């Protein structure tokens, strides 16, 4: 369980490939450290297990299977490539951000990008699988990279995306140019709802 | 209040009856055991009240009503069963699965195994009652025997679940067979969702 | 924040009426008293702050704004009437309820009590604002005089409750009757996923 609000980014450090999969190292900073052997990290909006951390959570190692390097942009990540981290949430009364399953329904290549009011919005096109389409709503939520954002309009194969770089910087939104790939996990929300209304008849 | 994940398991040592149910003995390994008389532990995704503990929790007593062994799987306990445990959340607790409430909902009969990957997937099929079948989104959560899980299908009173065997060895998952029975807690949130949408018409 | 699981109760000593609202004397024995001039407290649901504290715990004084005594029960409170404790959290305190404010959304009249199975179950029914109404979900959760509770079910006009005579004896609700007043916080979460829906329209 996430909030699709970034905590901050990581250097992959290193990658084992093997006869299961490809094994990440990867180091960052964060705020109040809790790292416990088990607990859950959405990177780029992608839960992954923590089966060691180095320096209580300074440096941290997880496993991805074959499926989820054929599922996500896994596939792509290079050596020393910054990453968005999102440790599981906490209880709070103050609940904030969107409902976050970190789990990536498909994935979405970057069309077009824009820099209206002289680069004080950031406008990105997204191509998406149109399975997808159903779920995206203009003025509706969808979590990109593990970034939570809302839809501006949604087409049938694609949607389109506005930004503040006060999360560009602090995000690897950043490096998101050409098609250069995302994670998509489209709103819970929606996949609920749709259900309460198919179990209506 | 629980994220349904399993802190560890425990071993039934020993079951009485009585007027105040059936009696359950337990014992565990708690990262640092904390139970007080009183405190709430969802045994097999259901929320008991420690009536005793030895050594601060490495053995503890609860007792099952006849209404929780109406309600859920508890009939079928058996001394030496190893069960899932998870204490209420701390606030410094990441919710690494979702908003559980450690009560039952029903309970679920195991249609079908499977294992696919060369058993590095077990593929489970689960029947419910109709009346939560609405509430079991695909891509939605849900808790069985107290493990948050992702649905992987759902159909009217059944749906599908996928096991990385990481979560079998870990929990008492691996003990899965026919004639198992689960209980199942369905998502807070669509029974929310659900109510926004009949009040909001 | 706070869990709605009363800690213990105290009986109200003396009330002040002063120039701000009314002055509430408090006396009980719980455990490790640490209480500090300062620290957040839910009196029946309501936080509220100890401006003094007297034999080293043992009383404990507090005010009440005109506006808190107009939107919750405390209007109602006379000398001697028994009231639900809970302190704040601290990172060691187990979460046994659920997600509490201690902010008091409303109140609701008691319309019916019964006692089936003998008495060992009471069967609570009370009315609530129609604003709230969508908040009180079948199978959820809810704050009443502070204790955390699953709502049984739920109508537009009144909701049902059931409790445990356990309960009864360890809190205030000994003392509900029909036409008792009561302090809800409704679920936050249902507050939250309302936002969520809302920013969908």
């Amino acid at each position: 369980m996430f909030t699709g609000l970034v905590e901050t980014t990581g250097k992959i450090l290193e990658i084992q490939e093997t006869n299961e999969g490809r094994g990440f190292l990867v180091e960052t900073k964060w705020v109040q450290p809790d790292l416990k052997l088990g607990d859950s990290i959405s990177v780029n909006g992608c839960c992954q297990t923590v089966t060691e951390f180095t320096n209580e959570g300074s440096r941290f190692r997880f496993y991805a299977s074959f499926k989820t390097l054929e599922l996500t942009n896994f596939k792509f990540l290079k050596v020393g490539e910054e990453v968005n981290l999102e440790r599981s949430a906490l209880p709070t009364t103050r609940l904030g951000g969107h409902l976050v399953s970190g789990h990536v329904d498909g994935t979405g290549k970057i069309l077009s990008k824009e820099e209206r009011e002289g680069g004080a919005v950031i406008c990105y096109t997204v191509q998406n699988d149109p399975s997808l389409s159903r779920y995206i709503a203009p003025r509706g939520s969808i979590t990109v990279d593990g970034i939570s954002l809302t839809v501006v309009d949604s087409r049938p194969k694609e949607f389109d995306l506005v930004l503040i770089p006060e999360t560009l910087k602090k995000t690897n939104a950043k490096s998101w140019n050409s098609d250069t790939i995302l994670n998509l996990e489209i709103d819970l929300v929606a996949r609920y709802l749709e259900q309460l209304l198919k179990s209506k008849e």
